[PDB]
């Protein structure tokens, strides 16, 4: 449903919106519902920020249209739905031994930044053999248990990526809201693993998934590229917050 006719630019989750994006919903919400004016420094903070106020403190710091935007931005809220499957497909092998701190610190970061109601994580772990850590859950409990077992991971063995996105598209196919794919490995491929690796990739894009893939350590941007969906789908884990904001808008911006 849509009871109201938000602009697109404003049709964002308000957890991701900026200051500036505040500052937008201030002016457009003013003429929408013929408020009074609205100084754009009525709310100096992000959209995270705003979800922490009160009502109470919207009627403090707008006396003439601070109980409106209240109810604005809860029924924005009641609208504005995430409704993400996210799997992390993380290469656990000896080889990225040393790196798996990255690894780990870039999957936590983003379960963080990807809190939103509506969006559940899955953990997936593979070396010469692929495991589950984490199924698909937006409970975060589960969440934040799952990054506790990701850190006692001791990474070890060959690099079988096919056999991690079997397990994501497995989960896709029982589960089915887009499903992203974030596959963050070195793409060093032995044998016949990288046609299977990009075989299985074909299935996730099959079962209607965006499969993403970050490059740790020395990778190989071609095996990545193939892989993911496109190039502009690959980021380096060496990127730090530049590349997390980068998958994030490009992930938030698939729906």
């Amino acid at each position: 449903h849509h009871s109201i006719a938000l602009p697109a630019h404003l049709r964002l989750q308000p957890i991701y919106w900026s200051r500036d994006d505040v500052a937008q919903w201030l002016k457009w919400a003013e003429n929408e519902f013929s408020l009074r004016p609205i100084d754009s420094n009525t709310f100096e903070m992000n959209g995270k920020a705003l979800l922490l106020l009160t009502k109470e403190d919207f009627r403090y710091r707008s006396p003439h249209s601070g109980d409106e935007l209240y109810e604005l931005l809860q029924h924005i809220l009641a609208q504005a739905r995430a409704a993400f499957d996210l799997y992390f497909v993380l290469d656990k092998s000896g080889s990225v031994a040393n790196n798996w701190i990255e690894i780990y610190n870039f999957v936590q970061q983003l379960a963080e930044r990807f809190v939103s109601p509506e969006m559940r994580l899955s953990f997936i772990v593979f070396s010469s053999q692929a495991t589950i850590i984490l199924p698909l859950t937006g409970d975060r409990g589960k969440i934040s248990k799952g990054l506790e077992d990701l850190k006692r991971v001791s990474p070890v063995g060959e690099t079988y990526i096919h056999e991690g996105l079997k397990l994501a598209n497995e989960q896709i196919q029982k589960a089915g809201t887009s499903s992203i794919i974030i596959a963050l490995t070195d793409g060093k491929l032995d044998g016949l693993v990288p046609s299977y690796a990009e075989k299985e990739a074909k299935i996730s894009r099959s079962l209607g998934a965006s499969v993403y893939a970050v490059g740790v350590l020395d990778f190989e941007q071609a095996q990545l590229e193939r892989i993911a969906d496109s190039k502009e789908q690959v980021f380096p884990v060496k990127g730090g917050f530049q590349a997390l904001k980068g998958i994030i808008n490009s992930i938030l911006a698939q729906s």
